[PDB]
């Protein structure tokens, strides 16, 4: 171990980074927050 320890804490520390510096990961978690709402009804519970 150590190289693949290392690697998975900057994979946790660049968690933030990765959401901002890949335009991927950021826009399709959207499609699945909000995307599934758009698809459900966005009148919410009522």
């Amino acid at each position: 171990f150590g190289f693949k320890d290392i690697i998975r804490a900057i994979r946790r520390i660049a968690v933030p980074v990765v959401s901002t510096l890949f335009p991927p990961a950021a826009p399709l978690a959207h499609a699945i927050g909000e995307g599934v709402d758009y698809l459900l009804g966005d009148e919410a519970q009522a």
